[PDB]
This record gives structure tokens, C-alpha cells and sequence, in this order.
């Protein structure tokens, strides 16, 4: 059978079985129509229309099922012509970044907003994880980039690109013995129960270093992997939170008290990282310099071309990285 | 657009993008098909296939949508001719079923005999195969029904009707250690070389689940599609078969012991099923009911109007189906 | 054989066969560990690891068995110390839970507050992650409990206790086409770019099933592990989010509309679970009951004595769990 | 803690809390035992044994749980020493053959019985399928060999190794108008309803050829992919079966009647096939010559070395292949 026959029998019913009126609507002749209809009935060996004279009188019981399915065939062919084009698919590439939650929510949404404007057909996949985990996916071949924010010793066999420096705040409820006070100390911090990151104390971290040096041992009551849970947890009593300062601002967090701890702990450096055997696509270079605006193609190319991350550190020695 | 163009592109996929093979298949020539393909591409404004040189390498994203719809169009066309058949002469036509060797050999022979006796002018065609091939046969228009025994996620796009639940046996030669000793644990079973289906272990079968639960890995020496090959292999040494309990006959299977493996592996469910676009002729409703007594005509049509195989399951929630 | 040797080989696997990384991790030196490893190999008469030059390339079949057992041995050792803790001072210790961002942010804060109030000398450690990482944390001894929201086949080796059923929402900016129009079909949804979890589409999730049923393929522009990232992304243009309905607040989520996607995707089930080898301290039973009221102590111990998570399910068959 | 401590406390309970008797059984001294026990209790900070004098009096409530788990630790360590060796695993290789059911049940069980004796650590995987399917897996990379028994036009881009020739029988029930008769004909075959293979009639097959040439059209009532179902189906009435002669023998099939059809249809040739880009392992060469004993390594090497299957056909031109 042909699509055309199907069109003709549906149309003959739209026009109330008037074949002459069918012809005018379809820009053809009554013999044209009638030839196709009769050919279809011959092919199928069943009458789709009852006739009395030359005249169509009605659709036969069987014809009614054929016309119903025929209407479905037509509708589907339209649907074929409606199938959207190759530019609706994001198959121009895929970028897999392993990073932190604060980085993805307070840092990168400003970058993501850009990368997607430029590359609307590259798909973007932000995996989160402990410093340990972040570093493992890059090695394993599961991730393109690694945005290490600390414990950068784990990101060992990877290019290391300094992006900025960050500082740990102390967070407390408004009513807390620290909420009204000006500056606070290491000794009188360790006095309180501590709420911080799950990987915060490992035996080599900075939080640790500041307690081992002071011969103090802190009382940890709650840890989480994500800062937003540390903060939600501090909607309670006596605990003291120890997270990134960028994880708290008084606009979103008016129910909390952000409080300098800049002179209490050493500072950290969020680097970006990736395997050396990875062809840097355009969208890759793009993400890097969207995150850190000084990591322009040339800087990166100049950076990777070297032999050791010591040499990149050497390279940025006397340049004030952002804060 | 033309039906022939939709046939051609569907057949190209059916033939694994091998256009020389397609052309032999439809008794025309490669240039005939390519011209038709390219015109469709031109007409739609969409490449259906990625290309290399003279080779087709893959169906594109957009091509995939177009092709899916093309498959529906052609199945509708075959429904038109089936409706005419039904009205012209109800007791005359053909039924194609795709299933496994065990279903054919042990669940169907009776059912078939009955049917052929009632419908001597209906030709019946039984394809045997793996879950993947059963799904394939229904997809390429080679089969009206699937009778599927496991891996039911391969049939989410079909209407599938529950038939019965079944369980597996461990089966060995009478010498074998497990014969003499009582019941068998997964830890015990894991220490021997396993004989089972090619789709026995897939990463997500009932056999996988039992082994993942115990944190064990199976030692697989021999697989086959057909439970009957597997059964001949066990005529030797240490190998332990893992197959359906109904593939073994306490009478006509005299050289094999049949150990209770109901407590190692969970049961599977056998379903019979079709594309929603298949016109259900009277002999087809009969075939379903003869295979599965509780699938009366109203039960079927009731089941077809629902949205999901999960909704169909719900229909049968306050019933207990046969165990086999 | 020595405990230290079993620690070492387990840690080598935990560290992805990276022995330099292992050695840094346990504050000793690579030669220390290699010597211990090789001696174990020598003692057992089995290479645990395949090697290349100075590199470990994979764990061998036999090595895999040995390692699985080694993991049990070490968990038993930690059970000994947990029992001593329980008897010496019940209200003092640590609880480690691994779960998703939404569980932490929206199902736990209350539950936690209650617990910390009753047990001020129990430190609580909440790891957030993907189904794969939740399973990983319990396997490497980093977590006492998993609260798993989907992909439950990743936990066949744990005792898992049903908590509640949950469903997903389609979520968009108020401009978006779908806002204005009524209910949404999968065919409609498939025509937009999707925003969902990194484990949203796996080949066997609830999202896959809905799409396979309709014969459609999703256009995935953005994934993230955390429902909250996904929610910030939808502050833009066309992208349509597919996430849990409880990750969205008709109050504190004011820039997003929440479309009924209960009729596109089937529900999932949130379970809480542990290795059978974990000694259940009193505060742990409390944590379970506080999270899931119907998991009383007897219900738990009743559930642990059963053989399967499927048997556990059966316990709850004549009950209807909470929907969230 | 150490395994040794665990051993000591379990053993002290096996010996009914007599430490001196424990020492003799373990070839050590009472101070030896007692040092480890006390060290464990110190590590755990809980008493495993109640004491009255120097004497053990009983296992404490907590000690009873520790000794129970300790017994489980010991048992597991034994289980480690019981883990079977690398020679219990079939990881020396895997062979994926795509063939027919008759071939796998009446032909290859004699070969399989051999291959497994020689290679007990190569796993063997027999996939079955329509001639079409058999040929597709080889191409796709899912199979190592293809044992085509007919429609060898599908096995196009593959090495083709003739193994033997086979002939189609006719099968019927004892009571059938053909059961007592001697020889039968093409015309009076087409008189009956036909039970044969699902791919039997394609438009190029031999069954076809013999009917197109004779200007006859047969009445097909039942097809199956497997011969055993064709035969089981012929436990009925009037149908006539058309399958391989090797698929029927009067020992297994006494309820049937096998009946020459050698002069009614052309003969077929079961070849073995494989991609040219496939390194023939030892177990591969082995299977080929176990199936066809004349396809010895040298024959195969001599066979593949050529350029066209026409040349292999040329090569076997005047050699009587088996039957
Ligand atoms: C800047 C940042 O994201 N810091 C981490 C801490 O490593 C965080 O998740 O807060
Ligand atoms: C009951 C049944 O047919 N089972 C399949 C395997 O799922 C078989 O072929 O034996
Ligand atoms: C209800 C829930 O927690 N769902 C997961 C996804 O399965 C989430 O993180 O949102
Ligand atoms: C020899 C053989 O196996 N022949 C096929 C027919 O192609 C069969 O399955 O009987």
C-alpha cells in the first residue's frame, strides 16, 4: 500500500464520503482518488466503503478499523517531520569535574552560567567527594578535572594549577558565648565542642597541626562532608563550626554568626588538576579560566609545558593569587 | 516521504548498518536504497546515519527518533492487513512466537497440539533464543508474541502478561559430592565449576543477586543458550548445572539428580507479551488463554488499557499465580 | 598469618592498588607493606595480586576470595572493641552514617538534633555521596550505616531495612513552557534538556525504565551528585530538573515550580542498613527508630535473623509504609 | 590486638579455664599465655575473665561476646588458609562458538568432551541462532567461531572451512501414509502439510529451489528454529517433517520414522567460519580439528593463508569430505 492511499481514504471520510469534494481539497481529480481507493481495497481484498450506486453509502465495520489505524499512520508521519534537529542534542562533548560543594554552589555557579552560554551542546557533570575521592576519579579515568581545595598531597600524579587562597571562619548561633565577642583564640576554641568536615582531622591537616603544635586535643561532636550540613547542625546549642569563610555570608545566613579565625589556622589553596595525558579541549581550557581568570590558555600551556608542580609554584611565586 | 523509504531505513538498522547485506535481503541494489535514504535525509533536513567514507558507522541521535517512529508506522501498516485478514477469514493466518528452548520443549507441546487442532489453517512459527533475541524478534517484526522467562527489563516497551513463577535446580551426575550430602548453600555451590545459560550471569540476574549477597564470584566453565545442551554436558565429572527445575524430568531425565536450589536463588516470572500496536486476532486470544488459563479475553484487554507492566502486575496482586 | 598483613592487603585494594598511596596512608613505608604482602602470598601458596614490573595491576580470582574474608576478619576485630565500648560505657562512642545530600539536608536535621540531645558523648559523622559511594563507605569500614535512596542492588550484601517510599518531581523556572500547561507526559518531557543526578541514568534506574518504556532517549545537559546544585542550575533558561519531591520546599524554594511527575516515574524506597558483622549498640537501635519510627528493636533483630532483604520486605507486606 | 591473643582466650575456655593445661596444649608456658590475655584486657579496658584468687573463676558477660566473635575470627583465618588455588579458575581463556542445535547435541558433544579434557581452564560458550543470527555475532565481535550449516551466503566476510556434507530426511509418525512406503517424491511431498525450519523457506534456500523449479507451492503448517521441536510436533497427525538426517536416529527416536529424501533435495555443507583478524589460539585450532579431523593446524594455516574462499573450495575440490 502507499501513504497516498491512506491519505485518500481518511480524506474521503473528512469530506463526508463526497469523492468530488475530496478531489478539490487535495488538488486532484475524482478518478485520481477513486483509482487509489479501489487499488487499496483490491490489495486488502476487503471493502472499506459500502456502495449503493456509484455512490459511497458508508464505512464498513472493517473499513472503520482500517481508517482508525490509517489516521494513526498519518499522524506518525507528521511526527517524523516534527523530529527536532541535531542541534537539540548535547553531543558536542562531555565535561566531568570532581570538586567540593561550597565550590560548586558559591564558586562555580557564576562560571557554569558562563560555560553553558558558550557551549550549549557540551554536557556538564559535577561529581562531589572527599578530597580523597575527588582525587581518585581523575586517576581512574572517571573525571576530567579535579578541583582540590586541600590535602593537595593526594592529587599527586596530576598537573596542579593554583586558583585562589581561602580562609577558615568560625560559625556560632547568635546566643553563643562567642556571638558578641570580637576576636577568639586557639586555646579557647578547643574549649568548645567542634563541628567541622569529615576529613578535617586526618593526622596531617591544618586543623590538626594547630592542635598538635599547641599540645591540645579537641572534642569533635559532629562532622559532615558538606558545609551546609555543618551550618544546619549549628542551629542548636554549644558546638562551634569550623568551615570555609566563603561558605557563610550574612545575607543567606542571618540566623548565624560568621567570625574571623584568620589568625588561628593556616590558609589553604584550591588548585585545579588533571592528568597530563588529557587533550585539553576548548571547553576544558574555558572552564579553567572561567574559574580562575588568570589561568588563560597561554598561562595553562606555559604551566603544563613545565616538568614539576614545584616549577608552577616557582612560576606564581611573586604573584598575589585571589582571596 | 514514502513507505518504501521507511522500510529501507528500518531494514538498514536491522542489518547492522550493512547496506550490502540489506540490499541482498530485499532483492534490490545498494544504490537503490542509498538514493532513497539520502532523499529522506534531504527531505527531513536531518542525517539519519553518521558516515565515514562509503560506510555507515552509526545511527545519530535524531536518526534514532526518526527510526523509532518509522517502526511504529510499519507495524501499523501490518495491522491494517491483519484487520482485513480477521474480517475476511478469522480462522486463517499465521502466529509467530519467540521464546526459549525449555518453553518450546516442555511448556508448549501440549498447548500447541490443542491450538493446531482448533485452527488447522493458522500456521505457527516458534523461534527459540535468548532473552535478548526474544526481544529482538518482536522488535524487527519477526514475532507477534514473546514468552519471556527472565530479564524482563528487556521488554519494558511491550505489554507483558504474567503467566507463572518458576525456580531453578542445581543438577549433577549421581557420583558428584553434592548428590550424597543434604541441602546446598551458596558457599558450597560457589566452590564448584558452574554450568548454566549464556545469559545466566549478566550483572543483574537472579544468579548474580545470590552471588553478590554472599560476596562470591562464580567459576563459569560452560554456558549454552539451550538448557538441553547444558544437560548433556553434565554427563562427565565435576561441573554443576544451574537451570530451570522444569527442564528436568524425574522420569525421562534418568542420569541426573535434581537438588533443591529454591533456597539459593529467588524465583523468576514467565510472561507472554506483544507490542501494543499488534492487532489481537481471535486465535491470538485463544493462544494466550491456552498457554495461561487465567488470561481470558477481558483480562487481556483490561491489561492492555493500563499504562505499565507494573500496573498489570497490580491486577494480579490478590491472586497467587501457578508455580512451576 | 598476622592481622597486620590482612590490614595491609585490604588497604592496598582500598587505595586502588596504589602502594605508594597505601604506605603514606598508614604512616609506614612501601617496602614494609610489600614484604608483608609477599610473605602472606608465600604462606598461602597464592598470588593475591597480578603484577607487571614494580606495579600491581589487578587482584587475582583467588586473591579476591582471600580479600573478602580478610574484610570480615577486620570487621570482627572492630566488633570486639565495640562490644567492650558498649559494656564499659554505653552512651559513649561514635556513629558514622553515609547517605545523600537530600537525606542529610531534609530528612535528618530533626532526627539528628533529637539524638545528639540524648547522647552528648556520641560523635556523629555524616558522609554525603552517590549510591556507589554510600556502598563504598560501608565496605571500606568508613561507615556503620547506609541510608540508601535508590539503586538498592548495590547493597545486596547488607541488611537493609525499609523506611519510606518516595517519588520525583519535574522542576522548572516559572517562565518555562511546562509551568503554564497542565500535566506532563514522558513524550513532552523527552523534548527538553534534562537536569538530574549523576546516577540519574545508569541503564537500570527508574528514570531509565520510564524512557525505555516509551522508546525514548534523554537529552542530558547537566548532572550533579547533589539535588541542591541541580536546583541552582535551573535558575536560567530551558533545562528541566528531575529530582526527589522532598528536595523542594513550596516555601523556602520560591523560584521553582514543582510539576507532578508521579505518573511518569515509579517510586523508589529509602532503606537504612549495615553489615551483618556490625555489633548493634543501643544508640544505634535508637538512631534507626528515630529515623524510621516503625523500626523498633525487635523489628530490627527480627529482620537481621532473616536471610535476605527480600525476606525483610515480606515482613512489611501487610503494612503500607510512609510516602514522602 | 593480635590473632595470638584471640587464640589464647578461646583456648583457655576450651581447657575449662585451666591456664597451666592451656600451656601444654599450645606448646607454651603459663606466663606466655597469661601475658597475652592481660595485654588484651588492658587494650580493651574490660575484664574477659572474672578472677577470685590467682584463679580464673568465669567468663564475664562481656567476655562471652568477645570469645564468641574471637571464635569467628579464628574460623575465618582457617577459611583464608582453605581458599583454593589459581588452578580452580577457568581464566586461561574463553571460546565463544555460534552454531546450531543439532550440531551442538549430535555433532559437538563428542568434540566438547575432548576440548575440555585438554583445556580444563578455558571456558566454553555455545550460542545458538538462525543462520542469520549465527553470522551476525562473529561480525559483531560477540563470537569467535561461526558454524554455518546452510545459507553460507550470510557468512560473507569470513574464512570458510568445509567440515562435512549433510542430507535432509523426511520424518513421519508410524501410522502415516508414508511410514510403510519405500521411497517418496517431490510432488507427493508437497501434497502434505510441511513441518520444517523457521528459516527453511527464504526465497533462495534449497527447500525453496526444489519447489520453485517444480512450479509447486508447499503448505507450511509449523516451523521451529530447532529440530527437536519439529520432531516433537510430529507426535500428532498428517504433517511431514523436513530436517537434517543426523537429527533423527531410530535408537533415541523409536516413536518416529526416518525416511530417505536424498534424491528430493540438494545437499548442504556445514562450514566453520571466523574473522580474519582473529588470532587463532591453541584451543581454537583444537576445536576446529576436533570437529573436522582433517582441519589440522597445517590445513587451516594453509587454508587461511589464501585470498578467497573460492581458493579454499578449489583446495578441497577433489577430496571427499565426510558425510
Ligand atoms: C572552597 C571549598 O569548597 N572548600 C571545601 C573544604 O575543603 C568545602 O567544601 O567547603
Ligand atoms: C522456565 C524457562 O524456560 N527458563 C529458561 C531460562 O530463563 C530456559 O530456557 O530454561
Ligand atoms: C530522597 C532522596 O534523598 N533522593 C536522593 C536521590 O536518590 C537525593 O539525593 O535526592
Ligand atoms: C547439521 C545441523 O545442525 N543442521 C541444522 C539445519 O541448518 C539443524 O539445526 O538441524
Amino acid at each position: 500500500m502507499k501513504l497516498q492511499q491512506l491519505r485518500y481514504i481518511v480524506e474521503v471520510v473528512n469530506h463526508n464520503l463526497n469523492v468530488s469534494s475530496t478531489a478539490e481539497g487535495l488538488y486532484t481529480s475524482q478518478p485520481g482518488i477513486s483509482k487509489q481507493v479501489r487499488m487499496l481495497e483490491d490489495e486488502l481484498g476487503i471493502q472499506i466503503f459500502a456502495r449503493s450506486g456509484k455512490h459511497l453509502t458508508q464505512v464498513t465495520p472493517a473499513g472503520q478499523e482500517i481508517i482508525r489505524i490509517a489516521r494513526e499512520v498519518l499522524s506518525k508521519v507528521d511526527a517524523i517531520k516534527s523530529v527536532a534537529g541535531e542541534h537539540t542534542w548535547p553531543d558536542k562533548g562531555s565535561l566531568y569535574v570532581a570538586t567540593t560543594h561550597t565550590q560548586a554552589r558559591y564558586a562555580l555557579p557564576g562560571v557554569i552560567k558562563g560555560f553553558i552560554e558558550r557551549y550549549p551542546r557540551v554536557s556538564l557533570h559535577m561529581h562531589q567527594g572527599s578530597p580523597t575521592q575527588i582525587a581518585e576519579a581523575v586517576s581512574k579515568g572517571n573525571a576530567d578535572f579535579a578541583i582540590a581545595t586541600e590535602a593537595l598531597h593526594l592529587y599527586d600524579d596530576l598537573v596542579m594549577l593554583p586558583c585562589y587562597h581561602w580562609n577558615r571562619s568560625i560559625v556560632v548561633t547568635p546566643e553563643h558565648p562567642l556571638a558578641t565577642k570580637g576576636s577568639v583564640s586557639i586555646e579557647e576554641l578547643a574549649q568548645y565542642p567542634l563541628v567541622t568536615y569529615t576529613f578535617g582531622f586526618t593526622g596531617r591537616s591544618e586543623l590538626d597541626t594547630a592542635f598538635n603544635r599547641a599540645g591540645l586535643t579537641p572534642r569533635i561532636v559532629f562532622t559532615a562532608t558538606d558545609a551546609d550540613v555543618i551550618k544546619t547542625y549549628v542551629r542548636l546549642g554549644l558546638g562551634v563550626g569550623v568551615i570555609a569563610s566563603m561558605a557563610v555570608d550574612p545575607v543567606s545566613d542571618p540566623d548565624l554568626v560568621k567570625l574571623d579565625a584568620n589568625g588561628i589556622f593556616s590558609h589553604s589553596t584550591t588548585k585545579i588538576g588533571f592528568r597530563r595525558s588529557t587533550f585539553l579541549r576548548s571547553y576544558m581550557y574555558d572552564f579553567i579560566q572561567r574559574f580562575a581568570p588568570h589561568l588563560t590558555r597561554d598561562v595553562v600551556d606555559t604551566a603544563v609545558a613545565l616538568r614539576s608542580n614545584e616549577d608552577i609554584e616557582a612560576m606564581f611565586k611573586d604573584i598575589k593569587l585571589p582571596e
